[PDB]
Formats: C-alpha cells, structure tokens, sequence
C-alpha cells in the first residue's frame, strides 16, 4: 500500500498529473491521471494497482481510460485522492527505503528506456531529481544529474552504465 501508492506517485510525476479543472461557473474538477502509450500496460499493470488504492481508501470515484490518439490516460476523478497525492509529493522527503525505491521505479516505468540501453529520467523540477539522485547514491548506483532542455529548462538524470544491473537489481 505503502509501495503501491509512491510507484503510482512515480507514474503520476514521469508522465501524467494531479488537476484541479474547470467544471461549470466556479465549480472544478479534481482529476488524477497517468498516461501510457500501450493500452494493456495500464490495463493488465496500472489499473489494477490504482484499483486497489482506490478501494482501499474508500475513494467512490471509479477508474475511467481515455483513448486519445496514440495514448491512453487513466482518469480518477475525486477530491480525496488528488489530495492524498498532494500530501504524498509534499513529505516526498521523509518518504521510506521501500517508497524510494517503488517511486524510482515509477519514474522509470513512466518515461524509462524499457530497453535499457538508455537510463534516464527527465523532469523540469531540479529539486526533485536531486532528493532521487541521492536515493540512488545510498543504494550504491552511480547517476548523475545535468540540465537537458535550456529553453524549457528539463533537467535530465543518467544512470551511470557500469551499473546498469545494479539499477534493474536494486529498483527489483
């Protein structure tokens, strides 16, 4: 549960996100989504993890996958888990060893080369890439850290290729 909730985390972070949006006149929506491109990975992988969550925080909301061109996104619409996440991405930092390594694996999992001839996460946010590069340092796997995208400012986190099963050893 605990490992469940910082990998979705993950998944949210590499590649989708918490919105509130506009419904009608003031009111909004509270919407939690993640984005894969292949249809069973959320089907067979994902949904069945948010399911779980959902249930087990007794979150109403029911899960709903939208196809768009090319990707599909997994869609919940509730205020309780929005926030659930909110508070989880606030105390990121006090998170434990078995939810930095289920986070780490999300981030992957969301944007990661699944081939693994490239290990790299990419994110606008320095500060969040740096408090992930040091759980990496504390499980013994060499990465560094370096802004890739000037203009929009995406930094970008390599994982060092000497330690390369070191990485698929740790974050499994």
């Amino acid at each position: 549960v605990s490992g469940i909730s910082a990998y979705l985390l993950g998944l949210i972070i590499g590649d989708g996100g918490l919105y509130k949006l506009k419904y009608k006149g003031n009111r909004s929506e509270y919407r939690v989504v993640i984005t894969q491109k292949s249809e069973n990975l959320i089907k067979q992988h994902i949904a069945p993890l948010m399911q779980f969550l959902i249930d087990e925080l007794n979150v109403k909301s029911k899960i709903q996958i939208v196809k768009g061109d090319t990707r599909y996104e997994l869609r919940v619409s509730s205020k309780k888990l929005y926030y659930y996440f909110a508070n989880m991405l606030e105390r990121i930092r006090l998170f434990n060893m078995r939810e930095q390594i289920a986070f780490i694996k999300g981030l992957y999992v969301a944007e990661g080369d699944k081939t693994l001839k490239r290990l790299r996460i990419w994110n606008k946010n320095k500060a969040l890439l740096e408090i992930v590069s040091r759980w990496l340092n504390n499980l013994g796997v060499r990465n560094t850290i370096h802004l890739d995208d000037h203009r929009h400012g995406v930094y970008v986190l390599n994982i060092s290729l000497r330690d390369r099963i070191k990485f698929v050893h740790t974050i499994l």
